[PDB]
Formats: structure tokens, sequence, C-alpha cells
DNA sequence: CGTGTAAGGAATTCTGACACG
DNA sequence: CGTGTAAGGAATTCTGACACG
């Protein structure tokens, strides 16, 4: 739970853990699709929440939804999760 | 669980999670405390748990306990961790 | 014993550009 | 649209040494 949203790993894990490049991750990031925290010396920290929702975008954009419309989907998803809480 | 055993951080969120060096942390490992993965590369990665046992490691090296003393007192844990799985 | 620092080398990440389309 | 690559700069980590004791 708290292990799942510490911001603590680096783009290069990250690309192992989901099989996405450095070029698309930082590009979801740019098109506001996640939101990983930075060092003070600019160096982009996720947490294993930022891995899955990594995942879960790379899968959406497979089945052909663009950046915008997956970040309308990610926006409910946020909005709802709020909601549980 | 799984998100807690996995080596995803590299020494330098480790210093800033548990207040160690990076000398402390890497000598706690030459003294055999604790094994910390590595890239391929040579890089450390450690697991939310790593993290944990680098603060009690420190925790007993406050109360006087030698490196030697802390790795037996580490083994009987890990044998122990053995058994209630 | 345990931990601080200086020192160069290797590896990582960063941004903006050029490319295809 | 989304993603690949080349390119230099900044920052990170690595090891072994010198130091105190």
């Amino acid at each position: 739970a708290s292990y799942r949203d510490k911001k603590v790993m680096s783009i290069g894990i990250v690309k192992e853990l989901t099989g996405l490049s450095e070029r698309q991750i930082r590009y979801y990031e740019k098109r506001s699709l996640l939101f990983p925290d930075r060092t003070n010396t600019g160096i982009r920290k996720y947490s294993f929440s930022d891995v899955e929702r990594l995942m879960d975008i790379a899968d959406r954009i497979e089945e052909g939804v663009q950046t915008s419309e997956i970040r309308t989907e990610l926006a409910k998803k946020d909005e709802a999760r709020k909601m549980k809480e």
C-alpha cells in the first residue's frame, strides 16, 4: 500500500518492469497520463502504482485508444478512487 | 508483499529512506548483512525489505552491537522467517 | 570497528532535434 | 499519433585508497 505509492524507482527499472522504452514512458507523462516525482537534480522517480498505471496505458494504446482518450479514462478512475476512500 | 521484496531502488533513494550514507550501506553489505542485487552494469538494487533490514541494522549498531553480532542475529531471523512460511 | 572524504572511470538520465507519417 | 535514434551535458554510482583509531 504505502510500498505501492512511494516514488522510489528511476526510469531504467520501470523500463524493465513494463517493457516500455524511455521514450514511451516520458511521452505518456508529457501527455499528462501519469505524474512521476523529480529528485532535486531532475531525475524522475516512480512508484509501483505508476508502473501499473503505465501498463494499463500501454494496453489501451494496444487496443487503439489515443492518449487523449486514455487521459479521460484515467481522470474518471482517479476521481473514482477518491470516492472509494 | 511482492512490492516489498522486489529489488528496484538504487542506493541514492535508500540513503534518503534510511538516513544512512552510501559508505554505511555498502559496508553493511560487505559485512554480509544484506544482499542487494546488481544490474548487469554493476549498480546495486534494493527492495523495501532491504531498506527495513538496513534500518534494523542501524538501530542495533546504535545500541552498540558489532556487525558480526548483527550478522548472527540476522541469520537466526532469516532462518526463522523460512519457518513461518 | 565503523565511517568520512577525495578521485577517476563507467553508466544513467535529461532535453530538444530530426525522422516517419 | 506515437516512437525510434543520435548528441552533448549533468548527475549517479562504483571501487580502492587514505584517514582516524
